[PDB]
């Protein structure tokens, strides 16, 4: 869905789902 975000965790546990 385009618009990537890096999702965190609440910590540091931040991951990229781009599209």
């Amino acid at each position: 869905r385009r618009w990537c975000f890096r999702v965190c965790y609440r910590g540091r546990f931040c991951y990229r789902k781009c599209r």
